[PDB]
């Protein structure tokens, strides 16, 4: 219940996400940045039976229907749940590249997202 | 093709994975290391229409039948194929913690895959 | 100038630098977190140069004449100017660790400084 | 003595340190890569009384008296002696950038140092 539902960070990006009891998640993510235009399927995994808060993670590839950015970002972090529920994250980016640019064809960054 | 198979990272940890013709990557993730006993779930993300690199991604939460570690790693990195195949990566491990805990809930480090 | 002074991050810890014209920084730390104790010396280097924001970085060895963590943190980041001056960075903290233990040596996080 | 040499990274980048008997490092960097030319001045801090590996860490801002990329890289992480001795880091590239850049202003990688 606490993570499923509709959730935005602070580039203005929307991610729509459902739990199942498995520990499965599973949704879309709308890019507000990069090179985007619709949206994108996610999928990751989470703590179905946590303790502190629930850790998570989940992965977004830059390809849909009408654009390819030949890149993918994970997100990990955890769910905290309250008055405020919150993700707190950190992810990565990494681009594909040719063997010569490869030692730097990953960002890293930080999102936090709020429950709608 | 490509990515589908068995592979190993330097800590000899196996990654089983079956990569989907629509950018689907499933499979099961067996650790040599850490609070492990047993084989987990992964799921992630992959360019299925590469340009030099393959840009993927994954997830595990380290939680089985048998244990769990109240925490979930997600790998990013790229696919090089070719007589001697490798998957690189870059991983964050996040902790579920108190929040007076989370400056410190999330590890960095990075994975080489290879078949051997 | 800019750089020069007392900045607080959000967890209450205090760095007091000084920029040389060279390009050279040096400073105190003191902490608010950690196997922590007094203050601790920092040294690092700014581009003396700029353009867009300020390129710099900065290192604290955890040890002084009263504790040891056999532990250093790296914040990489880049200054702001105006009304509200800030410097936001990416930090990397590595533990001393046996070689069975360093693949989990190395902390990822991020912090703001507000000058005061 | 043991930190203080020459060492290189995978890339083939030359660092030559010199470890001062109280924590700090000092030296120079010359680079085999990016928008560069000639060394680059670098300082950092180290554990002057380690306990297994020695965490250390320093700073390069990429400006000299040639050229000025607008940015700095960080490394963080340890050295391990021994008949064959390496200092194995993760580093943090940030860039100067536009407010509508700082997302993406951050590389991350990693870095295997040897005297070879
Ligand atoms: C659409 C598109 C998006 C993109 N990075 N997105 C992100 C990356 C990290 C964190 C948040 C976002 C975010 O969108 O909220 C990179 C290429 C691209 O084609
Ligand atoms: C079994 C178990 C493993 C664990 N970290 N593993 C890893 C982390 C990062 C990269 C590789 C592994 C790897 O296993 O290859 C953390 C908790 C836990 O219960
Ligand atoms: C004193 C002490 C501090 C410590 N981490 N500090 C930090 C690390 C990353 C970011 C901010 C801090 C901060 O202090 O603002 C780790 C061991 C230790 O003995
Ligand atoms: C000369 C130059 C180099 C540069 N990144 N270098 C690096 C970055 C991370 C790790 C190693 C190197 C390395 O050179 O070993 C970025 C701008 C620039 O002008």
């Amino acid at each position: 219940a606490g993570i499923t539902g509709t959730w935005y960070n602070q580039l203005g990006s929307t991610f729509i996400v459902t739990a199942g009891a498995d520990g499965a998640l599973t949704g879309t993510y709308e890019s507000a940045v990069g090179n985007a235009e619709s949206r994108y399927v996610l999928t990751g995994r989470y703590d179905s039976a946590p303790a502190s808060g629930t850790a998570l993670g989940w992965t977004v590839a830059w390809k849909n229907n009408y654009r390819n950015a030949h890149s993918a970002t994970t997100w990990s972090g955890q769910y905290v749940g309250g008055a405020e529920a919150r993700i707190n994250t950190q992810w990565l980016l990494t681009s594909g590249t040719t063997e010569a640019n490869a030692w730097k064809s990953t960002l890293v960054g930080h999102d936090t997202f709020t429950k709608v």
